[PDB]
């Protein structure tokens, strides 16, 4: 049966500059009054399922077991692509479109049970075809939060029926990797190079010192370091790296002695 | 007498980029510790009472009955224009400046009882003339949330004494309407044409297919559809419509066979 | 011993455009499930300790006594500069880097007891050198919120060992002052001139009327007024002042009859 998950972790691409995300929400308190709603972010680039998926990766680990991860970038709203409900190995519940959005969250804690959200009893009637995020995803997330059995949302599916996004691995060739994501607020660059395969040379060619933290080099100076995810990163001490060297997600990066 | 409304729905134009909205809030927890504060948005254009009012329209329906709708775009702060407190037909309470801000929220669920907020016992002493939003609107919203009788805020007024913003209707002439609001995050255009009066022709003249949802046309292609509010809308499938055809609120739109 | 502080007031520079601030947070609910987390703001300019400190000034007064003020602009993360935990005269608890961030908050309500956060039992193991904000500041803030004794975080220090940021006073010379902060959302200018030392002349030279509130002058017209903090301010009635006269923090301002 169901279990109370009092904490809803809410992620979308509708922004926080208008009421859309708050309505969702209004709906969620209606179903689950006791729930604590927490925004992950709503400022995922429009339709960008990959970026949303990347933002969700560290969520399962950072959040307690009584969490409903509600992911809501759904450009396929009102079409054949369904919403899915998942229970992971930590015990957390997650709800979102079966479009690859939960890919990296499930890498952190794998799927133990999944179901397609097909039952109207966990939906917000009547369902608007252009707003599945509110009427299906958010509504279902609140029902599971209130303690609804996972089985009641719809029929069981295999974990392989969950759409997964491709993630490129770094390999020893020197080690070649790529830029996965830029830390928007600061301009730091994150790579897919783990601890793990490792003054070094990074290829434009640069000689960068490897540090434990930002303040080990002078203000404005570049550095290499390992982030919280065990991956290699580039930054300027108290400055914006991608304003000096404008890299984009997907670009190659090679590290050699 | 009063009734507990545990959920505060908070809307302003002060943004979320500094502490202003959080102070409000600090004040609200002081009066009502048990209250759950939820932002509708704070990114209403400065002084734009119309935009704020549009953001509030779907709030009464989306939110449960134990909600205090706290609306806070108040360029008339410290002048003769008072704050009002309202109880609607759903049972929800709403507080804001009598400047037209609650207009469209009251269209959704009409006013059953109204009072001007004049009593200092529901205010945050001393009241700063430049911050009525915090010291009167937010403070009063928290008092009503805690269970304060509506009558205690100040003297009763007639619903007609509530300032209302004009809303232009769409009419059959072909059907002529206007652009009411642009969906900032995606670039979708919303019109005032209901379900209801309706490949069609939209006047620059365009031939657009009428769809149930975005993904019924190819990526980048334009479409016509009905939104959650039962009104006609324009969009590009996974793209920004007002970047292709830059329309602004108020502009005419005619739909013919 | 410790006391429950159920309300966490959370301030950072990591923005709300991605998951970073929400992870912090995830961590906080893990330690303190009953806690109510409230964002002050996350849109403090990168590394800008001064701006963050200014945003915190009015927080102690606006917020109740059971608040943990969690301040998190920490460019010195992973270096010798430690996190500190403070209990002020109001009874509130505050946690942040000993880099000047809590300076103006402590001006409002002075430090009664302080400790450096050195114990791992109030931290999030293992601590990432690049994320002290999450693993030390946010974790410790949640522990104190749950009721952990202030003494348990680490060794006691003197209040003078707390780094303080310099604040320039306005003086009678006519009264000379400076621009402290610009009200981002509206364009209003705040000065360091108190009530207190005061149609007036403001030096480019302008003749401005002194008003109680914005609407005492015609739309678009400039005015002088006192803000909620008892300090002199400049603005345009329903317009953006720094778009007409582009002043920056630090610039001189002289007021004479
Ligand atoms: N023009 C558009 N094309 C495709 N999808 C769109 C869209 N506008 C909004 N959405 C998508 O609609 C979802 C609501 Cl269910 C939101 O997540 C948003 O991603
Ligand atoms: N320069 C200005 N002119 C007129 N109104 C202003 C203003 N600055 C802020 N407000 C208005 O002051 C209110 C606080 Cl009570 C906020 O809602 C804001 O809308
Ligand atoms: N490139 C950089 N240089 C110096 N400090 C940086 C930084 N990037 C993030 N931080 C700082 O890291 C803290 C996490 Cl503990 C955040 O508060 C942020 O202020
Ligand atoms: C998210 S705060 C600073 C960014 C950094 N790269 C870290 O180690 O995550
Ligand atoms: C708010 S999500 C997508 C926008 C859309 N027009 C809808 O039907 O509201
Ligand atoms: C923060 S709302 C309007 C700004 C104003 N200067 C006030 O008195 O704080």
């Amino acid at each position: 049966g169901g279990m109370q998950h009092n904490l809803i972790a809410f992620l979308s691409d509708v922004g926080s500059a208008d009421e859309a995300h708050a309505l969702c929400k209004g709906v969620m308190y209606g179903v689950a009054p006791a729930a604590t709603i927490v925004d992950i972010t709503h400022d995922v680039a429009p339709f960008d399922v990959r970026e949303g998926a990347l933002f969700l990766a560290d969520v399962p680990h950072s959040f307690p077991a009584h969490t409903v991860i509600c992911a809501t970038v759904y450009p396929e709203t009102g079409t054949a692509t369904h919403t899915i409900a998942v229970r992971n190995e930590k015990g957390q519940l997650l709800v979102g479109p079966n479009n690859g959005l939960l890919s990296f969250a499930l890498d952190a804690s794998p799927a133990v049970e999944c179901h397609e959200v097909l039952s109207p009893d966990v939906m917000n009637q009547p369902v608007t075809p252009t707003w599945y995020s509110k009427d299906i995803v958010a509504a279902c997330a609140a029902h599971l939060a209130a303690g609804t059995d996972l089985a009641a949302v719809g029929p069981r599916i295999d974990p392989k029926q969950i759409v997964r996004l491709p993630y490129a691995s770094a390999s020893e060739v020197g080690i070649r990797g790529e830029v996965v994501r830029i830390d928007r607020a600061f301009g730091n660059v994150w790579t897919n190079i783990p601890t793990h395969l490792i003054r070094l040379e990074v290829k434009t060619v640069l000689e960068l010192p490897f540090c434990k933290t930002f303040g080990e080099v002078d203000e404005g100076q570049p550095l290499l370091y390992l982030n919280s995810r065990g991956r290699l990163a580039l930054g300027l001490n108290q400055s914006n790296f991608i304003e000096k060297w404008p890299v984009v997600p997907g670009d190659s990066i090679t590290v050699s002695p």
